[PDB]
């Protein structure tokens, strides 16, 4: 049912609707040899729609664009990044071509500059401190805390009781961890705490890759985030 890295070659983008008004968004990038799968959210708020992330790459989020308006036909009119990593701001310029306003926190707008990362032209206020939750039309936006980076975000729509987590929340099948070269390694398991906390009601749960779930994923995060931590 769920789209796979298999079955999405590089370059094509598929959409899986997951309730009323909410889908998932699914790409695939080449990265040191390999092929990842990645996710971004879209949800529907009146007559236009609220882009979760790019779909990791230019050419992705051009392709995220056309299926958008083939499967769904509403106007992508904001878009919000949920931390300054390639596989949620790459694409960004695409997005403002298309006439999009893109949003991220100043922090992932700061981090994105660093970076050299494409960089989401409006802040989002409100999120700077651990356990700060903003509404932003059809969501709400919640900063958990460093986890996967310091700047991850997460996003929950009340109305279909998905949750998505982003990066900070790995897929069941990974056993080990991924990219943690920015992570708050200390402080992860912590902010995964504070999202079961704060969205405890959460049916569907998206990680920023692979397959999503239920809550379970938090826990099988910290379990992965914990192993690592304790590398022999
Ligand atoms: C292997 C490179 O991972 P990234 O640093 O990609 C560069 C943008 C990471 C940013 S969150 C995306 C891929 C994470 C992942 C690792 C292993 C399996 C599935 C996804
Ligand atoms: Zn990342
Ligand atoms: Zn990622
Ligand atoms: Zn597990």
């Amino acid at each position: 049912e769920y789209p796979t890295v298999s079955e999405i070659p590089v370059g094509e983008v598929r959409l899986y609707q997951i309730a009323d008004g909410v889908w998932s968004h699914i790409a695939t990038q080449s990265f040191d040899g390999a092929v990842y799968p990645s996710n971004g959210l879209i949800v529907r708020d009146g007559d236009e729609l609220l882009l979760i992330d790019t779909a990791w790459g230019a050419k992705n989020t051009a392709a995220l664009l056309a299926e958008i308006e083939k499967q769904i036909g509403l106007p992508v009119t904001r878009a919000v990044s949920t931390h300054f990593h390639d596989d949620r701001v790459g694409g960004v310029d695409v997005l403002r071509a298309a006439g999009v306003a893109t949003y991220a926190s100043p922090s992932t707008r700061r981090l994105a500059e660093v970076e050299g990362n494409e960089i989401p032209t409006h802040s989002l206020e409100g999120l700077s401190s651990s356990g700060d939750a903003v509404r932003f039309g059809p969501v709400e936006l919640f900063y958990p805390g460093a986890a996967h980076s310091t700047d991850n975000l997460v996003v929950y729509v009340p109305s279909a009781s998905v949750l998505y987590g982003g990066c900070a929340i790995y897929e069941l099948s990974r056993t080990s961890a991924g990219n943690v070269a920015d992570a708050d390694l200390a402080e992860w398991p912590t902010s995964i705490e504070r999202i079961q906390q704060h969205y405890p009601e959460a049916q569907f749960v998206i990680p920023g890759h692979g397959l999503p779930g239920g809550l379970d994923l938090l826990k099988h995060t910290t379990n992965v985030v914990k192993a690592h931590t304790n590398r022999s």
